[PDB]
């Protein structure tokens, strides 16, 4: 991890540093990752400063649609610093049935978003999907790389907030 | 740690929610601690929001002598999300050599500080001392629980800013 950190703290680019993270996260036994952040006391959520492999239609479909005014994770990461998994429970409206529909139809279906804050106020998310047979493999495996994740999140923001607002 | 949190989370006051942490901590191997917290855009550290069971007499000492201003922990919570470890080099100017003197004289040598962002703004630290032998010894030990730590400030910071501002 801390070795990951160095990396990313050498890199040199967008493309470099959005490589490294992806493969930390591949290598912890996640697939696809969102790395996301904005500047304190802005809520442009369209204009993010935005790393990984998430489809981009995915991505424009989400940006298209407003969902960041949805997506339950995006509200819970204004009021925590703790992860929220993709439950089902969490998806409560209308809308964010929706999208859970959308996402899942993306490949995005077990999961679990770190909310990001930074020294600085900013305010971000690091969210990693991971394919499973079920809910219940997927918690397991979430469960049993966590600590590792936890920290990570934290590496991931302090070199990001870096590249993203200098 | 869930439990602990849940724990935190169901307690009433400030002694009960401090016994818990303290409780915690030592659990997990560690002696004396300090949760401090101040709410968005204070830099009123001698009217923090703390916790723990450092020496009395020496946070009366800490605030009268206005070491908010010498200690490299504070600056470095300012600037980061990651922890700093109490290795005699980041104490480097000579206000920073007497600080650190008068923590070790304390008990307060070894340890860590892990700088707490909060989703509402709120800045702070948790720091945690432990009792070794030596600095090496200590080192050893602190490395081994790391993980555990870095999720545990969070479930701290989360639990303990409701408590102090909510
Ligand atoms: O990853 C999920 N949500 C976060 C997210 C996805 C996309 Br696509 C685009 C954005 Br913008 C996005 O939101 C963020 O990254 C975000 C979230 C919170 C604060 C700040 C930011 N920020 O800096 O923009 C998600 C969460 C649960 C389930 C599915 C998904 N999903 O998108 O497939
Ligand atoms: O614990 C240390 N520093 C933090 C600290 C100690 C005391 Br006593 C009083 C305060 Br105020 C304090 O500062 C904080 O808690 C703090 C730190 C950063 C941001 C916000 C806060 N805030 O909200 O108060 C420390 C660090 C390194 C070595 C020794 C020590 N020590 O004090 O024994």
């Amino acid at each position: 991890l801390v070795d990951g950190f160095l990396e990313l703290e050498r890199s040199s680019g967008k493309l470099e540093w959005s490589a490294i993270l992806q493969k930390m996260a591949s290598d912890l036994g996640f697939s696809k990752i969102l790395f996301g952040l904005l500047p304190k006391d802005s809520q442009d959520y369209e204009n993010a400063f935005i790393v990984g492999n998430y489809p981009a239609a995915w991505r424009e479909h989400y940006d298209r649609a407003g969902y960041a005014r949805v997506d339950p994770t995006v509200s819970h990461c204004t009021q925590s610093v703790l992860p929220i998994f993709w439950e089902p429970s969490i998806y409560q409206t209308r809308k964010q049935h929706e999208f859970f529909e959308e996402a899942s139809a993306a490949g995005l279906v077990y999961g679990l978003t770190m909310p990001l804050h930074g020294a600085r106020g900013e305010l971000g998310a690091l969210s990693l999907s991971v394919e499973a047979e079920n809910r219940a493999e997927a918690n397991r495996f979430m469960e049993s790389v966590l600590p590792t994740l936890w920290m990570l999140k934290d590496y991931a923001l302090q070199s990001g907030a870096g590249l993203a607002f200098e």
